[PDB]
């Protein structure tokens, strides 16, 4: 789980184009939010790219936390690959970490839907830290086994240590160290991996 | 001129894919020589990629110092663009900085061929520091005006300060700070820019 400069170092003596893909992803994130810091804050695990491509080529399920993340996904490219897209809740108005944490407090069985995610799924969490925390716990206990976790919720003061907990996970992941998150960032990240595949 | 990490910083809030192109070029260099240091040593100037693409799209002439550089160029792609390829000398056996400096000492009129390079041409120097130095001098005096200079000669003890002199040039350029050079590196660099255009 390392930064741009370090990743790039070890990916350049590779036959694959993982270095080009990594910088494409950073570029797309910066074009979404306008913040060059993400070169530092963004963290990919070794084998994140490879696990992503392998899962996408096999037409993996894709699960997002909330609808706005799903709706920003490149839906037609994903359909061509045979990937289906689902959300953990259906609330149409979620724009902040507070609206998200509130909404995941009302629904009584989103944890059920998370627990049922198919092995090999891509899990993209753009809004709610508590959902990312629950995902990390289920992974540790070996109840779920996604191919990839994209964890880019917003970080708030006294948040569930979620992004930091994801960095210790044995599951391939991409995250944003610190309090940056939300917007469409999680969807942009996944889109960058989709568009460099087809 | 500036390194990888710095270039990348200022190229990410750009609409164009110059950040992806830069990392592709680094990647190709590392696949040619196997040396990850070039991330540090390689230096691009601010307008380098853009000037390259503009000149290649216009079917610019390409001039190399020696045949082995020309022969490593992607000849068919360049022909499709309308770019011609020429060399400053025709010696078929040049493998080291010594064989190159020797050969540019015998020929009496390579400086004439250099002085004649058309405005807007791409100049790729892979072997001889003294040729790069002469090129820098002609540029300062405004006798020649290439669109781009790729300067990747070998750096030897008490060499003509050439690579360092190229970094002060007003002409867009790509070079390798320090004593690394030769092989096919100059040709690989140019090829990376050609293949990401067509």
């Amino acid at each position: 789980p390392e930064a741009f400069q370090e990743s790039l170092k070890h990916l350049l003596p590779d036959l694959s184009d993982y270095s080009e893909i990594t910088i494409h992803l950073l570029h797309q994130l910066v074009l979404a939010c306008g913040d060059v810091s993400l070169v530092n804050a963004v963290r990919l695990s070794q084998g994140a790219i490879a696990s992503a491509r392998d899962a996408l080529k096999a037409g993996c399920p894709v699960v997002t936390d909330v609808p706005v993340v799903a709706a920003a996904l490149d839906q037609t490219r994903l359909a061509h690959l045979g990937c289906t897209v689902k959300t953990l809740i259906d609330d149409p108005h979620i724009t902040t970490a507070r609206e998200a944490e509130q909404a995941f407090w009302h629904h009584d069985h989103w944890q059920q839907r998370l627990q049922q995610i198919p092995q090999g799924s891509v899990l993209a969490i753009g809004y709610a830290p508590s959902v990312l925390l629950t995902a990390c716990k289920l992974i540790e206990q070996q109840h779920i086994q996604p191919a990839l976790v994209i964890g880019m919720p917003i970080g708030f003061s006294h948040a569930p240590a979620a992004k930091r907990r994801l960095m210790t996970s044995p599951i391939p992941h991409i995250t944003i160290q610190g309090s940056l998150g939300g917007g469409l960032l999680a969807a942009v990240a996944l889109n960058a991996l989709v568009e460099t595949l087809i």
